[PDB]
């Protein structure tokens, strides 16, 4: 329970939106998330930057990076530990602030998920982000074209048999340079669209596979450049 309160991009603090308060009077690069609450159905219509995902109009910010950059994501004290970390970017494709995210191709530039051991006792990204200041660092391709961006992270916090807990959240992004790459359409997801109840590790119960080793991350392959 819990989401990114805040970034620290390319050297800079930008403050994320403070949920359960009312958007009005808030400025920040992120997209409004109104509970700590995960998002539990894998096809929910907002599950690409929770609920409600919405843009802040003219408050809304953009964080301006190169690609090469480096991105952090800060989590509030994170309480679960079982699950990938996941981090995603979409072209916004003219203006992010006026883009509806659910519309928009997700690609995927880093995850981790089981490092090492079994699922019940072994080593998860999540764990990492805790054990890390709960904050997630990993770099803007250094060869993304220039554009738009949303940046986004999610956490599958998959501690509960068969009830899978995503928590997303975005990050409007202005990329500058770069070398002209876009990932090609093998890479591309909607959100929704990219995960459901029939993927491995979505719909899974963890306490009886507690000498599996593997697990497939949901969602598409790792683009990175
Ligand atoms: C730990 O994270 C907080 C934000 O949650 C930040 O203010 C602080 O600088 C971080 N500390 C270190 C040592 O990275
Ligand atoms: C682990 O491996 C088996 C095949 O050996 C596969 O059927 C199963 O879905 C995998 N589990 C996950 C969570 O990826
Ligand atoms: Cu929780
Ligand atoms: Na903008």
């Amino acid at each position: 329970h819990g989401g990114v309160l805040a970034y620290s991009l390319a050297g800079t603090w930008y403050n994320g939106f403070v949920p359960y308060n009312t958007p009005t009077g808030q400025s920040t690069i992120q997209r409004e998330w109104d509970t700590y609450n995960p998002i539990t159905d894998p096809t929910d219509a907002s599950i690409s930057c929770n609920i409600n995902g919405a843009s802040l109009g003219s408050a809304q910010k953009s964080a301006t990076v190169a690609a090469g950059s480096s991105v952090t994501a800060y989590w509030n004290q994170w309480p679960h530990t079982i699950g990938p970390v996941m981090v995603y970017m979409a072209n916004c494709g003219g203006d992010c602030t006026t883009a509806t995210t659910s519309s928009l191709e997700w690609f995927k530039i880093n995850q981790v998920g089981l490092v090492s051991g079994t699922l019940t006792s072994g080593t998860w990204g999540m764990g990492q982000l805790v054990a890390n200041n709960n904050s997630w660092t990993t770099s803007i391709p250094s060869s993304l074209a220039a554009g738009n961006y949303i940046l986004r992270h999610e956490l599958l916090a998959i501690h509960t048999s068969n009830q899978p807990q995503f928590y997303p959240e975005c990050a409007q992004l202005i990329v500058t340079g770069g070398e002209g790459a876009t990932p090609p359409a093998s890479y591309l997801v909607k959100l929704p669209g990219a995960y459901s109840m029939s993927d491995p590790g979505v719909n899974i119960d963890i306490y009886s596979h507690e000498t599996e080793t593997n697990y497939t991350i949901p969602g598409p392959a790792v683009w990175q450049g």
